[PDB]
DNA sequence: GGTTCTAGAACC
DNA sequence: GGTTCTAGAACC
């Protein structure tokens, strides 16, 4: 049976009404969390028994998932935080089949 | 001389405009964080060069300091997150000289 | 030294 | 398995 993590993982992602928050990228390679603070203290606890961003990132590299990291190649955007990107080989928009090819590390 | 963390870490507990978000507990003996979120995205970046509450908690744990851990010992308070509280035996109230025992770890 | 990303371990 | 707290390592 999926770990509940993925299943509520996936869930967040493809959900329409989350995407102010959490949604694919543009290509369908990753996801985005757009807006960090209110993700994690209005969606995170609906789905978790916490609200804590942490505790969803820890989950996130548990299964696998790396982060994209965005370097600021130009002009420093303080006013903005860099959304927040996560990819995995096998979490992928349209291929909800390869779900199963994802695990814990231990 | 002292190490900036330190110094800017007092300064952030000790100051008092700073008391809503970042202050110290009743007895001296630890300091609060009361608005994580705000304090991570309106005073840390006054003092440091980002606005993540976990590049500081990194910080506090690598100079020794220790979350003072907070149960649910009756309800479950979802409404409300359990403040944020940390201490170090020698980052007490009223006690600046003792600032120098406090080491970074590597 | 400071910041970021990820992981080990304890606790649940 | 999930959540929390802390630390190793890479990058800056």
């Amino acid at each position: 049976h999926m770990p509940a993590f993925l299943s509520k993982l996936w869930t967040l992602v493809e959900e329409t009404h989350t995407n102010e928050f959490i949604t694919w990228s543009q290509n369908g390679q990753s996801f985005l969390v757009l807006d960090e603070q209110r993700f994690a203290k209005e969606i995170l606890p609906k789905y978790f028994k916490h609200n804590n961003m942490a505790s969803f990132v820890r989950q996130l590299n548990m299964y696998g998932f790396r982060k994209v990291v965005h370097i600021d190649s130009g002009i420093v955007k303080q006013e903005r935080d860099g959304p927040v990107e996560f990819q995995h080989p096998y979490f992928k928009q349209g291929q909800d089949d390869l779900l199963e090819n994802i695990k814990r590390k231990v």
